[PDB]
């Protein structure tokens, strides 16, 4: 079904962010793992298992509206050295992810795509999850202290 | 069957006392889920829950006795904002609500409503261990250090 | 997540809504069973359990936005004294909730919050189908007659 | 199979009945429904299916007989605005069916088709069931009355 | 165990009243039950067993208490002739004993008799369960008819 | 509820749509069956039940929002002759229908009828798959040619 | 533990391959799957499934070895336009991945790092295999033609 040309670059911009996040996610759980800390390290690989979902319900999309999905162009990962700076770099990538999110929905809103919009609004709500539980992560850093908080992240 | 004016009086203020802890609690609750302290959140949730069941049973007195329960007229939450804060808030409500319970049952025992007293007498055993289980976390800050008490509560 | 200013304003303003509905549910419900009307007191207990629910998951969306949960504020409950009244009342308490549902919907839209947007829908769909049982009820009462209606209700 | 040219006009008359009557039944069991009838809704839904498999043996019937079903051609829906109306309009199509059902199979016989006569036996038992069935309801309504009639179809 | 003399003579009392009870209550039993209203009749069968289980557990306390258990004397049964005088006979007989359960609890406190007093306070809220059945079914009396209120007890 | 004048015009008018395509996806379905091309029929079956329940639910909310339904109005039936113009006429009528149901999104959401809109963009959903479907089978019908497209279609 | 500079080069080499794999596959299992080519898009998709686990492990090794795994770099992806082309890509890439896989255990035995070159070894033993069945299919398009190839591709 011929879809919009710019709900369709849109849908894309998507795509390259959550082709970033399952890499960038991806590494930091298996750091976190080599490190000893496999809750981390284990509920970061489930982080980018959630966003391998997402892009493929993207490229899905993007092939039944007659487009071609970019997995080609890889945007630029943001690694952590530490833990602090690991959990502060995908809530870095999340927020970037949630403002082309909303873009798009407006898009989608405008000309009538209602079903991509609602694809969006979907992935929208498990950023905005992934949002919470880091926030939280570097919350509980400063209210037990990181000594604690790593403790409390070595074993499942 | 006709209650006693006084005593369905003092029902409705047990009732009223029960309504302000259903909100503190359940907000305090939240609060606590909100920051990752999913232990504490759990617990003041049923603390919550158990002050719902209290309520409804005194409605349901006091509907029996042909009074009318008054649900209008919320007092005052006390909401902290930190988790010491929050326990101790936790602890001053459950004062006022024993000793307005002791005089209630006084009451009821003066008029002979041995059925009311009985009811009573039952919330007044669940507050208590409330107040149990509150002292003892204030206890346990102390003896454990406020970062290690918070780490063990942030799972369940 | 930082949440907008008047999106929260909203959301504080719908949980006022469903903390009125509780407790007007709930008197309802616990007088229906205190006059042997069973039925309806069961079925509009579980309305209160609806409006609990959404209750909570307005608090816990007020917290991830960084704001503050209203629960002090209690509007006018509307209590009937007979199934008739009662009945209307409800049904004026819902259609002044979907109004307001509907006003923080279109805000939610305008800045973007789409993850708000859809709770609030959630929500309003659920109070539209209480509007539907409402306005049956009432239908039937014409339709059957008073006493007839009220037979009916009577077993669980 | 190459059928009878009057047969196969037969069995298109008779579909054309039973399309009527699918819309005609599902429209006014959702009527019923929508009004807290819920009884009359569901036994008017079963009515609605029973005809919508008579006309899928008919449609099947007249292609293997090489002829072409008309699903274009609707006639007129008699949708009452009263239990009682709705109850008589049923009873009016379904009067008008079996005539058209006798009629069909006098020309089956008289040309030797005898399975399409008997497929026309199996539903004309159907919509007798069906007289049968209104005729009752119309006959309770006079001996029960009207609201107690109604007053034991608001439950299932 | 020698118990307060006066203690027994409340005790056999109470027991006085609830033989007085059982009879009433399994008579109206037989009596709804040879009416065709068995609902009415099976529900005041399980009356009349909860007071013969209270007889009993008077008679055993009081032969505990080395004291005579006082079942030669029957006080006056009221014994309705219709449903709505058989409910308001009961009423009375429950209101008469609840009367006496009162005065005998405040001497077993008095006294010290403090295990016969929650025996008593028992049998008060098994009695205070009663009345508010009973109320309740006099209400539904107003407020469904007689002629409703009795078809909705024909059947189990 | 009542409901927006120009809501319940748009929701005969996706109404209207939906009883062309269960009759016309019907007598497809039941065409492809009398050819022996039984994995068709079964999946064009499908196809009209699944028209079936959205125009049971479309019923269902015009009737809360106290509109008429309009089940008496059939438009044009799109009938092939073979089956990739039968394929084609689906896809004709869908491509229609999903045109009415973005201009009836755009009406309920301007005069904020919600719930209408998300009932309107789930049916959007159902019918965007069935548009993949369509356009997939014609695009089958190309790539192993049409003859092996059939084979694969004799057998459930 | 510190490994050798230049394996870990050739890890990351190894693993730059299969990141260009995953996204290749994906891809054409995606676009096989909107053509209506399941059971190649499923068979694709598994292929994908089996480099992302090569990866981790290669991610793993790095991480052990002390060294920093390159998930950035991507390479060209070699996307077919048909079942023909996307087939000879994939043979394509895995000819260049199974020539890096020997060089690289060349090196590991020189150096002795022995378990390095047993996890290469298992990934080389799988590129044979997807070889192997790379080099089936597209010899089956010339045994059985390209339309009945697709044909027995287009159901799992
Ligand atoms: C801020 C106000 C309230 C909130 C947020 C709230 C929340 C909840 C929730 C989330 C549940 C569990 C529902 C489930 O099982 O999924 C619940 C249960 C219940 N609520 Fe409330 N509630 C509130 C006020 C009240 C009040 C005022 C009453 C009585 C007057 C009440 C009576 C009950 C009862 C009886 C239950 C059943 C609990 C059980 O037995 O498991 N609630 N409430
Ligand atoms: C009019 C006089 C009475 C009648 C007609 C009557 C009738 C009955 C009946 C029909 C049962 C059910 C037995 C069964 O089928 O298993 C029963 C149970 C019983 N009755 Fe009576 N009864 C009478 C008086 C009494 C008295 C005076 C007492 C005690 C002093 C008593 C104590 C009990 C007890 C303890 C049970 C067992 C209840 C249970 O656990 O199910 N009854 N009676
Ligand atoms: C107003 C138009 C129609 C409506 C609203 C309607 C509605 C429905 C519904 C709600 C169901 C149940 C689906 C399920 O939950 O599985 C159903 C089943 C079915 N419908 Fe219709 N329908 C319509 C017209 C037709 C027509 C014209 C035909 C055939 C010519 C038909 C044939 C069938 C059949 C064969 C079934 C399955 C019944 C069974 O064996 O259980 N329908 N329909
Ligand atoms: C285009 C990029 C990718 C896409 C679209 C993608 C997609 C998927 C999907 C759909 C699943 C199945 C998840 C489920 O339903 O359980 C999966 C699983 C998995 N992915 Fe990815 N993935 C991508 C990249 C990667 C990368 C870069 C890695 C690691 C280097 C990776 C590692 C894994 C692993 C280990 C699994 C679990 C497979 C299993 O053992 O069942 N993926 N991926
Ligand atoms: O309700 C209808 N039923 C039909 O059969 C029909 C049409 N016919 C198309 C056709 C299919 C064939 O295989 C062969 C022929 Cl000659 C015709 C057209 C419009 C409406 C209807
Ligand atoms: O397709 C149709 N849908 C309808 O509603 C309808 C009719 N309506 C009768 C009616 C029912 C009411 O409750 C109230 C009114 Cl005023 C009218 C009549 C013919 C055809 C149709």
């Amino acid at each position: 079904m011929k879809g919009d040309k710019k709900v369709i670059q849109h849908l894309n911009k998507i795509l390259g962010n959550e082709l970033i996040a399952i890499n960038q996610y991806f590494l930091h759980s298996r750091m976190w793992n080599d490190w000893g800390l496999k809750r981390l390290g284990a509920h970061e690989y489930h982080e980018s298992i959630d966003e391998m979902k997402h892009a493929d319900k993207l490229i899905e999309r993007i092939l039944f509206l007659e487009g071609l999905p970019n997995l080609q162009d890889l945007g630029k990962l943001l690694i952590g050295e530490n833990t602090q700076e690991m959990l502060q770099c995908d809530l870095n990538l999340e927020l970037k992810a949630t403002k082309d999110l909303r873009e798009a929905i407006v898009h989608c809103e405008q000309v009538h795509d209602y079903v991509s919009r609602d694809l969006l609004k979907d992935i929208l709500e498990s950023e905005e999850e992934h949002i919470d539980y880091l926030e939280t992560q570097l919350g509980l850093i400063q209210k037990v202290g990181l000594e604690n908080y790593l403790q409390s992240h070595m074993h499942e």
